[PDB]
């Protein structure tokens, strides 16, 4: 393939992600405000979960809310079912991550968080997903398809949820009115 053509590739597979997160922005987002002030209630810490890609997302919605005033961290899904659940406590507030909302590895945190108590929240494509009808907020983020041209590569969906989560966050950050001095706190 030509110098012109890659080029042309790449900003093919660009393109579509691009169209996956103006899908998302057009939505009418419903469930957010909710999803907002359950977050401001938060007296604990936003523990997220996930495995595969929705967990190397997870990963960095976490690490944003952290840095940007909302204390939270990540639990990957294989792990908190061999202990990890014990670092979840009370008040913390879980967001399980998985865009199927069908992953056998997430759905199996359920029923030791239902014992648990903590007030769940799922980011799935489908509020009629396993994990979505379990949750006490679903939140749904719709995926069309992935970039690839089997729809298989998470490339869509991860980026779409990043887009949303970072915005969440980033909503929370402006409405506690964390401040440049905070920031440089936790950047020093
Ligand atoms: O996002 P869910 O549907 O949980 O899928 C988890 C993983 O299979 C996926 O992210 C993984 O990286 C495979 O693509």
């Amino acid at each position: 393939m030509n110098n012109t053509d890659l080029i042309h590739l790449i900003k093919h597979f660009m393109h579509n992600e691009l169209k996956a997160v103006e899908e998302v922005i057009d939505s009418p987002l419903s469930e957010f405000a909710n999803l907002i002030k359950v977050l401001q209630s938060c007296q604990g810490k936003v523990v997220f979960i996930g495995v595969g890609k929705s967990g190397i997302i997870a990963r960095k919605l976490a690490a944003t809310f952290a840095s940007t005033g909302t204390p939270s961290f990540f639990v990957h899904g294989t792990e908190a079912v061999h202990g990890d659940l014990g670092m979840v406590a009370k008040d913390d507030v879980v967001i399980l991550i998985s865009n199927s909302g069908e992953t056998a590895e997430i759905l199996a945190t359920l029923p030791s968080l239902k014992k648990m108590g903590n007030y769940l929240i799922s980011f799935t494509r489908s509020h009629h997903s396993s994990l979505a009808i379990s949750c006490d907020l679903s939140v749904e983020i719709p995926v069309k398809s992935e970039a690839d041209n089997l729809g298989l590569a998470p490339s869509c969906s991860s980026t779409v949820v990043l887009v949303v989560g970072d915005a969440v966050a980033l909503a929370l950050s402006e409405l506690k009115k964390f401040t440049r001095a905070d920031f440089g706190l936790y950047h020093p």
